[PDB]
């Protein structure tokens, strides 16, 4: 049986500022960093070892990867970064305050483009305070006019995530390499959905714990031979 | 003109313990870490930006790479790690104390297998304290019996470094990608020698500053168009060159 491990990053600087992050490169908050440490300790204690790692091109996710490798003393591992594992692009809501946004458009509206499977938030216009900050960033200089999103629905996110998983990650798993993916909530949801074959409703209600190692054991067809497992003290694995 | 940047890692835990490190995975000391931060900011202030990075598989070098990327806000850069950029393997001297070693073998002998060009140190015997910690480390699971050294002369180090530079790095440079190499003294010496076409004696007289960005400007033949340049306060540079 193959062993895959996922880890959603913890609290970011904009998280405790209650702002929508999306593609904005917010860095981890101290608690977010600490969270990745305790999650790292967990893998170390469990004795896990990997062969290759995948992550996005966003600080909060990458730093999480670094903190873990350090903890499990595997900084030498090959690392592959890709925009396809990025958080979902919150379009024009980027930078706004989640609270003020609900008070302005009504909770119902906000709830929608936040828990919807195909409702794209409004696009990010050229005047948005973060338009050149994200749209004009070397990071994505090799992306086609399309590929660079103006906004994304979880469906959009998944559509551009899986191609990578299928073409880049699956091959490594089939080659028997222990993979470690350090990414975001929405991009990791796409993998989980594909793995467990969940419905659209199913994933909208699924909230992956942060900074906690998510373990999957796949069969010869990359199918979870069991529900996802968490690592760490019961007082914590319980909380999940 | 192409722009290449090199950076030798700073003080390690065994450095302030005055022990020979070689392939032992010693981590950076706090000063070594701070030393990288400063170098990184130097790059930040200068406005440098890269496209890809190369490093070894040793903590002290990698951590240096991380500290720099963080400082120049380029953590998203593609990173490639390789044992071919590793420090020179100090064979059986690994772990020993440089001082006690000279007192037991005489400074002349020690000076030799430290500033020599083709004289390797004593092999690391299977009864060595770090023989398994190093030889049996997963990091090298894929190396062939030959590839995995028990000791290396600076010449040995270079012999296994350049193949990578030629096959892996040069192509990226020719593709116009701004490269950043974070490695060790002996492995970086191999690149410098190849670049400036230095003699064995010349290379043996070269001590690369640590934690200081080394900038090269190459022509279409990947040949320097000016001497190497250093980045940082004039004092910072001065102080570093002396060590
Ligand atoms: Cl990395």
């Amino acid at each position: 049986a193959y062993k895959l491990v996922l880890i959603r990053h913890g609290e970011s600087a904009w998280n405790l500022e209650n702002r929508f992050s999306g593609w904005y490169d917010a860095d981890l908050s101290p608690a977010g960093h600490e969270e990745a440490k305790r999650g790292g300790q967990a893998l170390r204690d469990a004795g896990y070892e990997f062969d290759i790692c995948f992550t996005s091109v966003q600080k909060r996710a990458i730093r999480t990867l670094w903190t873990v490798l350090d903890a499990i003393d595997q900084m030498w591992l090959p690392v592959v970064r890709t925009w396809r594992l990025n958080e979902r692009h919150y379009g024009g809501l980027t930078g706004l305050n989640k609270a003020e946004t609900a008070a302005k458009h009504g909770e119902a509206q906000v709830k929608i483009w936040r828990r919807s499977y195909d409702v794209p938030p409004p696009p990010m216009e050229p005047d948005h305070p973060f338009y050149s900050n994200i749209s004009k960033d070397r990071r994505y200089a090799d992306l086609t006019e399309d590929q660079l999103p103006s906004c994304e629905s979880l469906k959009d996110t998944i559509a551009r995530a899986l191609p990578f998983w299928n073409e880049e990650i699956v091959p490594q798993i089939k080659e028997g390499k222990r993979v470690l993916i350090a990414a975001h909530g929405n991009s990791l949801r796409g993998i989980v959905k594909h793995l467990e074959g969940l419905s659209e409703e199913a994933i909208m209600e699924l909230n992956l714990p942060t900074g906690i190692p998510i373990v999957y054991e796949l069969d010869k067809n990359l199918k979870p031979i069991k529900p996802m497992q968490f690592l760490g003290d019961e007082e914590t694995v319980r909380k999940a």
